[PDB]
């Protein structure tokens, strides 16, 4: 178990400090009379002391009152447990107490402390209350409830200092803030964090210029703010700030805490484009596929199952190719109710982009969920059920190249009973930092395989990560099954290339399809304006918010050298992965076919709609 | 018990008990060669003329019939062993989600008491079904719910070795309705109270009466054209509903839900009732306006099946405990030179001022008290204290509020007054709706024997009871606050200045060294006059009361229509509340022993942290 911001995973007269102190470790503590942290190297950044837990399962809870005055050594309660989690002002009390309660509940559930069984349910309710607070679904009554629960527990455990009572006493203001203002001042509660420009804004106006939809108003050097109603979460502003004034959260600490929670099942998915960029932080060239290094590293961190978003992309193609074929058949049949083009793209940014500016084209996009959310729902409603786990007993973490995927995973449509299909997102950069600080070097770690049932993927799925790949995959499947012919050359070079707005004409048998591809939302605006004006007609379109597609996402490591060359290199790495696959059509993936044969029975069925489709623009 | 009809009536061989959406529920003698349609016709058809939707056979177990069985000889073999031979007929006016929630909950109760042991194995599964249905009725679902239900259905059908599980057929036959509920958040029959909004329906003729009645000018439309409500500015004052010559404006009706909950075995149902109900309901049963028939209401509610009868006036006493404290605090801070403080303080249980202030008086958001309404204070206490004391989780108690207006429906629907999808007030029934339930169920308040209200949350003072008429809220708060600020007990506790009937009233109360200027408005136009005068500085007030209805709550839109002169009847009801007040030994809220017990045992004193956590809310978040 370990914990620190900027990351670490730390795997008599001895203690174990793993809080917000720089340099986590065990250290041999001297017996001389505030600077104890200093002996551990101070706290991350220079954040002031908040508290220090003694013993992870249970001990004492120390607050500021012990800071500049004699820290009685022996007050480490006899059940010291030889570990200390030190808190700074950067740690949210709600999140920490959730982690504490879950650790205690796990050790109860495994028999380690049966003397606490009598209070098991009570503590569980505490967690539930805490969870509701972190999810923003609470009133102030929760405090009342917590207090009584605290009072109850301390009665049966006979304690003179009950942690929850003191938490209420000392951090009432933070809790009230969370509940009434729906605000977590440390931004650890990912479900209370919005993309926001903070006080470090200098009014340089870079974000205003960079925003493709002009989401930011504000003049001179006056603080700028994001008009969340039109924000596409494309993340251009975050990359453009001369400072760190724009924050969209960082779930690193949540990931570490979950990994350190005993008997908690943590599974991961990873976006197609991550595997060709992450290795750059460890000496690989752009485009080199290091997915097996990622798998081994994630397992070393403690991940119990490593899957792949490209599997979900194959499932997405099953649905989207089916819908494209249906729309084409209706169009050719003279049904004027149908709408063309059909948009196929896993990028959330088009949603807000279309609703606010192309409200005559709400019937264009496919109803299929993204590969990330398709994977997530299948993992919790089928795989976990298969393994006899309820959805809350599985923590599904998505490693993605984008902040927009954080926003998507936070959407309430992709959740049930306050359990989010994607529990949270970790970006490529954040994972790089986790690996770096935990001593995991992807260059030197031994390869490991991704887990099969939701990890196998075709080249159609993998090319999702670069511009033109989604529509290429969907077209592969749809044209091949509409013609009955297997293509000798399955690659559609017309859909490749790098122009911001690309037009392609694909001929297969009697079928002729006109395709539009845009990467960069301004080029997308050009293409959609052309569609509306009738200057051009399209059967299908792909829209990507980032130049180059997902390989150019804002959550990816900053490129080294020539930017365009590096992005093209990553895209061609995805294309080379595709060329190296035996299976290059999504409908060939045996595991996705198993999904259809055993649960959903065929694409566009009622069950398939219920699980794998959603309603954009409700 | 069992029973149902939309005019609502809990009706406590070759004989069947028909209790669906058929006119004339009852026990009927089936002719030999008879279809289902013939049985329905012998019961007089369905309420209104709605077409047949379905028919449940046997309350726990039987079959589920659709249109396909209507013109087909009713074979009695569907009445298998000990089915009790009952049929619940559904019309197109019944929501399938609500009915299946009732069915599943009934089956779960019959399992839970051991009479149906062989189904215990599916208990959890059936429970999950209910949860799914509940989530659908509350609008917190995705389409995945259907998937889940299907598998649960299959699971049950596997574990019971049954050839036809009802839920599978439900999905098959009403997929469109279920999908509507989930994706469109729409219950086309409007039985799901958490999906109903106040809307003008298609039966609107464009007469424009509602537009004229609206105090905030919230309704648009001309000539025969359908009128529309700008829901963003609507105060839910309910004037439009009262003005409509037709039934074009609908705000839901939880009557059937109330009946189903009453018919569910071993389900704890408790009620609170607003002060103004008891002086108006009796008008429907031969009493004069202003006559207090609260004990008749208690007996009638118990006859319907209510397990505990409490009183909103108790919550009004608790409200005064909090609000008098806040008023005293603000006065003391004002006298000390606190420019931090804001006056007046608004004390009123009426929801309508909230949006009214938010939409037009945004410089006065710090004016209203942070205290909840009496209804919601009762609700939080009932579920978080009373139910807890009796070893019941909040979902094991169904708390029903009997109120005179649709604005209380809107308040009970607010998400702030809920936790984990449990609403503190499960739903509201109006005085009119309860009148119709009594009338159709054979409960006559004139001839029924009196019964007492339950004690712990039913005892109340005259200060609490006068809440139901204009000027009463501020009168009660003033009683308590002035008495405790002066240390003097008043010889005459009535403040005649706060009484009267003018739309905008000004009063000056003198007690010891204290001098308070009070403004009272009933009718939101009068409220606007008074708040404009406050804003211009033309008048100054220490505290104000705002009521949306003329005369206060006794004049609510959910009350029975008055007979004779409207104003005279409303004044009669208000004076009935005043006479109840005069008949009470305790006439200050701070004397109520049960409210004081709340403070002594749980919250420790008004305006404490615990009291804020439970009895206060944030209007204008
Ligand atoms: S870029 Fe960063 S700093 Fe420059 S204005 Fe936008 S936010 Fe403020
Ligand atoms: S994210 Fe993309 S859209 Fe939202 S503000 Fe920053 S730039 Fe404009
Ligand atoms: S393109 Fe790929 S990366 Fe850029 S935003 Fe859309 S999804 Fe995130
Ligand atoms: S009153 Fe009823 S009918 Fe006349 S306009 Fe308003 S709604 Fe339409
Ligand atoms: S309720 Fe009151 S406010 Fe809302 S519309 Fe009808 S009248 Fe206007
Ligand atoms: S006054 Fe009483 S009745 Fe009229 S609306 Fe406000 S609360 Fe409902
Ligand atoms: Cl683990
Ligand atoms: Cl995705
Ligand atoms: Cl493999
Ligand atoms: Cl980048
Ligand atoms: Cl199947
Ligand atoms: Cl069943
Ligand atoms: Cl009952
Ligand atoms: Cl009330
Ligand atoms: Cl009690
Ligand atoms: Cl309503
Ligand atoms: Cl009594
Ligand atoms: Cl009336
Ligand atoms: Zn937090
Ligand atoms: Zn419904």
């Amino acid at each position: 178990l370990g914990s620190v911001f900027s990351v670490f995973s730390e795997e008599g007269r001895k203690i174990a400090i793993c809080g917000k102190v720089n340099n986590p470790g065990i250290i041999e503590v001297p017996e001389g009379a505030n600077e104890i942290i200093q002996l551990c190297g101070g706290l991350i950044n220079k954040s002031n002391f908040k508290a220090a837990q003694i013993g992870l399962p249970f001990g004492g809870f120390l607050t500021e009152d012990s800071l500049d005055k004699e820290f009685d050594f022996g007050i480490f309660y006899e059940n010291i447990a030889r570990t200390i989690i030190v808190l700074s002002q950067e740690d949210c009390i709600i999140q920490f107490e959730k982690f504490y309660i879950e650790y205690l509940l796990a050790k109860i559930k495994d028999g380690s402390y049966k003397n606490y069984e009598v209070v098991k349910e009570d503590i569980t309710e505490m967690f539930n209350i805490l969870n509701r607070i972190s999810k923003g679904v609470s009133n102030m009554r929760e405090i009342y409830l917590l207090r009584n629960l605290a009072v109850t527990v301390k009665s049966k455990m006979n304690q003179k200092h009950n942690i929850m009572e003191e938490i209420i006493d000392k951090f009432y203001e933070e809790i009230e803030e969370h509940i009434e203002e729906k605000k977590c001042y440390t931004s650890q509660c990912n479900h209370l964090v919005k993309l926001t420009i903070t006080k470090k804004c200098i009014g340089c106006g870079a974000c205003k210029r960079a925003c493709p939809v002009d989401c930011i108003n504000g003049e001179l050097k006056k603080k700028h703010e994001i008009d969340y109603n039109r924000c596409t979460h494309c993340g251009a502003c975050v990359s453009a700030c001369p400072v760190d004034a724009i924050s969209a959260g960082d779930n690193t600490m949540l990931f570490l805490r979950d990994l350190a929670t005993p008997n908690k099942v943590v599974i991961t998915q990873m976006a197609p484009a991550v595997r060709v960029a992450i290795g750059e932080a460890f000496g690989f060239e752009p485009g080199e596929n290091v997915e097996k290094k990622i798998a081994a590293g994630l397992r070393k961190l403690g991940v119990d199952y490593v899957f792949d978003t490209s599997w979900g992309a194959d499932l997405t193609i099953m649905e989207e190719a089916a819908e494209l074929q249906e729309r084409l058949e209706r169009h050719l049949a003279g049904d004027e109710s149908v709408k063309l083009p059909i948009l196929t793209s896993c990028c959330p940014s088009w949603i807000k982009f279309i609703e606010q500016n192309y409200g005559d084209m709400l019937d264009v996009p496919s109803s299929a969920k993204s590969p990330m959310e398709m994977f997530a729902i299948v993992a919790k409603e089928i795989w976990a059920k298969e393994k006899g786990l309820s959805r809350d007993e599985v923590t599904s973490v998505a490693i993605m190249p984008c902040i927009a995927k954080k926003y998507e995973a936070s959407r309430a449509e992709f959740s049930v009973d306050m359990n989010y299909d994607v529990d949270y997102v970790i970006t490529t950069r954040e994972l790089i930092k986790i690996f770096e600080n935990s001593g995991i070097n992807l260059k030197e770690i031994e390869d490991e395989e991704i887990d099969t049932v939701m990890g196998e993927y075709t080249g159609a799925g993998i090319i999702f990560g670069r511009t033109g790949g989604v529509i290429e995959a969907a077209t592969r499947t749809a044209l091949e099954k509409m013609t009955g012919e297997r293509f000798d050359n399955i690659e559609f070079e017309g859909l490749r290339g790098w122009d911001g707005f690309r037009v392609c004409e694909l001929e297969a048998g009697d079928i002729k399809l006109r395709i539009g591809v845009a990467h960069g939302l301004r080029e997308a605006a050009k293409m959609l304006d052309k569609i509306r004006s009738g200057e051009e007609f399209f059967h299908a379109i792909e829209i990507m918010a980032c130049v180059g597609g997902c390989i150019g996402g804002g959550g990816q490591p900053k490129t080294k050298g020539n930017k365009q060359a590096a992005l093209q290199k990553r895209a061609e790495g995805l294309n080379n992965i595709d060329r190296s696959k035996t299976l290059r059509r999504s409908n060939e993936n045996p595991e996705v076919l198993a999904i259809y044969e055993k649960y959903l029975d065929h694409p566009l069925s009622n069950k398939a709609h219920e699980l794998l489709h959603t309603v954009y623009f409700p």
